[PDB]
């Protein structure tokens, strides 16, 4: 059924994980057609600036996952950034994220594919869409099943990102597609020490996403983004959550009769 | 608010050839009475990349036909200038008047467009960024417009490629009515060598990207046989089709309206 | 020889241009290795803003490059833009320029061609490289045999230009190259109201230009660039203009050496 | 200031390869006295588009090939790291650690060798602006580097394209020696499909303008036969050609160096 990955962007601290998932459980139990899986980063090992929020560490981030898969009994999803890291979050995450900087580094996607896990590369902002034909080869060569590419928007000129929906249904021939509703609207290094983003066009291209047809979204989430540590110029409000979800299970309803094959 | 489906050959190929399209858009605006039908075809192609390629039969001729389609089935018409004299006689049958991408900042050009009295559509020049496109508008309101359009055709990516961000949509809405075109949106620009290129199979999935993020109408070049066109025979939607597309978009902007933000 | 188009953008009046037409007799005659040609517009037929400055009319302007032709004896250079100025700016103008939005206008480009004058074309900011091989056909076609191209810079993302010099050879298949320094560090709209630019990377690009091989530049100049009423952003200033030119009659001398056949 | 050259086969294909490449650039180093060469070459290619591509021989056999060269002929060396626990071991017998491109963010890979007291040198991103890499130099001086240089190798410009933004040359400056890589910036990645294509004849053009707007060295990768490479076989540099166009650059550097700009 139709996936839907959220969460906070980073692991602020498990406390913030456990009410944020507590959100998405109740959505869950509400929207029984789609598949809930919560996520959320142990570590923000791309900041632009050195000062910037990284994460409590691997060990605190993989226990708050658990955590949350435990009391809640959701699926969950993180990303790993060096190829060692792959086995201990193995143990929680249901599917493994490979960063869309790393989405060429064969090594780190070779790890991912043999915890056994499902794998969910973003694609690349300097890939082309036809480009991710390879990378899906990677995994099934190291063994992964349960291949996910995901749209995160495309290099246009300068701390911009424009999101080019051809891409869905070419990226489809290879792997199922998720819609990265939060990132694609970012301005990479926008603010000098940090990013920017416009979270005014999040609903709009997320609409579009399923208009064109997608196997599901990415959508970070915290209850007052405002005070994020991190991605604070793109997470949703919390309580427009269900809204949204709503809204795009609607248009997917009337939208898919004209999906294209294959 | 009706929603406004801009249609026809790309270019008058003959006086036949839009009645043959014609026919159909009539019999379409029929079934969809809550849409407004607005038949387009060039009288010129004044921009083309070869010296060797089609342009037209000229503005008299171009005219003529287009005042025939009119008459036969009381469609609105919509055809775009080059020069700023032509704005005067194109008037005469034109109730859109199209100004043309690589033109969108010509300033006597939209003047001339604009004291005509008639409606204005620009197509957004690929060269354009959509926030630069509020003084586009002003220039119009400043001759004189009083109903003006702003079409998204798409933004230059990279050598012969085009892109649409779909931000354009609500930021452009700021200032105008909004037109999203299907079917140049696709097209590679210089693809070919001495022609421009295009994919056709992108054309519906963006258009429902279009209509899900919202705008006011959707402008889409079709042909009864497309591979035979004298222009843009890579982009134009096949005359069969455009029934099955319309209905589409008007479901989805339906199921999709309740979501549209407010400006 | 090598060609130096250079002027004030716009004719803000023909003082300014006697002022400027004084300054560039001068390098004329201190540099009889280049060949300068007088530029500057008579309108400003695509600013952004309704409430900017055009100028005083093709009447009132082509009289004062007359002027400064005459008064001079430097051949002149200004752009049309509708295919009836083509034969009266032909009186004057040595070379006849087609702005850059208008490249792909077949009517503007066979009127100039018919005038017998050298037609220079601004490579659009939408155009690939080797798109120009078909502008060039066209003023073939029309009857021109001293064609140009000018390479002026390329979308990059929004409200910003990058000058790919792969440019310069490849168009040098099809014409003689010009370099445009001043409209090529531009930033388009930048301002709002008006564009914005950089003016400290035009001497690094122009050194450039030099050094991967061109048949000209293209540089405006202003006595007070600041209050110029037109592209005060990147027009250079007057007194700055000799040493340029030497400069990178310079680094040409050197560079010539290597630069490819065809 | 001394004009740093970059120069070596891309990978590690053999030991033997090095040495013949290594006597090579051993020769020139001796004529061109008022250059500090640095021999590069990757032990990895971690990030290959296809898994079917050559990768390497392993660390292990890399640093002992890069060794020979650096005792048989007393050159400089440099090479690449993939991940944080490489740097260590590289570190003994590199002199320039390398960041690649698409990993000038991670924050751990370029602490890991900026503790090393080696010297730093960062590829920027092909999505990074110019004005983004202040913060790249920021962290390595925060965890220790002392030399520190950022390399140009091109920007995404549309798909399978790169275009290089010569501006970025004096903007980054300001806070680091800067290097240009005129063979990567050719390249057209996934060109092939399978691999990466490139534009080898516009290698030395962009190479001038680079020395002519300034910079403090140039990154050149080259081989005895480009054709029968196991990596960027499209963009090498054949090993015959390196000497004239080092000598040119020197050439047009001195020309040019009387107008560089003070920063
Ligand atoms: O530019 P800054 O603010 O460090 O932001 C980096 C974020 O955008 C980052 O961690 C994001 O989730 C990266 O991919
Ligand atoms: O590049 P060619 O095929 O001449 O095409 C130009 C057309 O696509 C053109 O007339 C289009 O309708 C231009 O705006
Ligand atoms: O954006 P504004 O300030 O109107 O500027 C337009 C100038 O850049 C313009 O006339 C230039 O010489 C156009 O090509
Ligand atoms: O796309 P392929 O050919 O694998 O190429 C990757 C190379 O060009 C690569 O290793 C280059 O040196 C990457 O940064």
């Amino acid at each position: 059924k139709f996936l839907v990955i959220a969460g906070p962007n980073a692991i602020e601290s498990e406390e913030l994980l456990l009410k944020v998932g507590e959100e998405i459980k109740r959505l869950s139990e509400k929207f029984k057609e789609v598949e809930f899986v919560f996520k959320s980063s142990f570590d923000k090992a791309n900041r632009s600036s050195i000062h910037s929020f990284r994460g409590h560490g691997l060990e605190y981030g993989v226990k708050a996952l658990r955590k949350v898969k435990e009391e809640f009994g959701l699926k969950i999803t993180t990303d790993i950034h060096e190829s060692w890291q792959a086995e201990p979050v193995a143990e929680v995450a249901d599917i493994i994220q490979i960063p869309a900087f790393l989405c060429r580094q064969t090594d780190l996607l070779l790890a991912a594919a043999k915890t056994g896990r499902a794998v969910n590369v973003k694609k690349g902002q300097f890939l082309a869409p036809w480009d991710t034909k390879n990378v899906v080869e990677k995994l099934k060569f190291g063994g992964a099943k349960e291949i996910y590419l995901t749209e995160r928007g495309t290099t246009f000129g300068y701390n911009n990102l424009v999101v080019d929906f051809r891409s869905l249904p070419i990226m489809k021939q290879w792997a199922k597609v998720i819609y990265d509703a939060t990132h694609s609207v970012q301005l990479p290094g926008g603010l000098g020490d940090k990013s920017g983003g416009m979270r005014e066009f999040i609903f709009p291209l997320i609409r579009a996403a399923v208009a064109v047809g997608c196997d599901g979204v990415f959508m970070e989430t915290h209850p007052e983004p405002e005070k994020a540590l991190s991605d604070a110029s793109t997470q949703l409000p919390l309580s427009q959550l269900e809204g949204i979800i709503e809204a795009i299970l609607e248009i997917r309803e009337v939208a898919s009769k004209y999906y294209e094959t294959i």
